[PDB]
């Protein structure tokens, strides 16, 4: 485990993390997709072999020995609200088993169902109230990507206020 575990955002490329595994943003099918999953899918397509795997679950695929955790949120147009937390909720917890299980002392991850599958609503704070349920019992540094720059502020002001 890292030896004081934290949190910590960036506003930049998962694809170009420096950490010691990835959660992929995936889709059920194991599809290049778009946005952080066409990233992942240029940076490592080798974790694609048979990444396909349901809403609400994480497959990890190496990339050589670099692991990557295919972690599929719901797509908020399909899932009722009720429903989609569930799935949100659910894939986080996987992600958390999936870290835990390779002994990583680092993970880059992005805010799931935040992105095209948001069905267009802000899930800034849904996504990552259940990134940290899931992850607060885990000792990795988690570094949490975002591209914008009001997200970024968000999210660290989230971390901070936590202490
Ligand atoms: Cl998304
Ligand atoms: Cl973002």
């Amino acid at each position: 485990g890292a030896m004081a575990p934290s949190y910590r955002v960036k506003r930049m490329d998962i694809a170009k993390n420096d950490e010691e595994c990835v959660v992929n943003a995936a889709n059920p099918r194991g599809l290049p997709g778009d946005g952080v999953c066409k990233a992942v899918y240029k940076k490592w397509p080798e974790s694609f072999k048979n990444s396909a795997t349901p809403v609400g679950t994480a497959k990890t695929v190496m990339c050589g020995t670099y692991p990557v955790i295919h972690a599929v949120g719901p797509n908020f147009s399909n899932y009722t609200e009720s429903e989609g937390d569930r799935e949100l909720a659910a894939a986080y917890r996987e992600v958390a088993k999936e870290v835990t299980r390779l002994g990583v002392n680092s993970v880059a991850i992005p805010l799931l169902s935040t992105g095209v599958y948001s069905g267009g609503k802000d899930r800034l704070t849904q996504s990552l109230n259940h990134l940290f349920t899931a992850m607060d019992s885990t000792d990795a540094d988690v570094v949490i990507y975002c591209r914008d720059k009001e997200w970024e502020k968000k999210i660290s002001e989230a971390i901070q206020m936590r202490t």
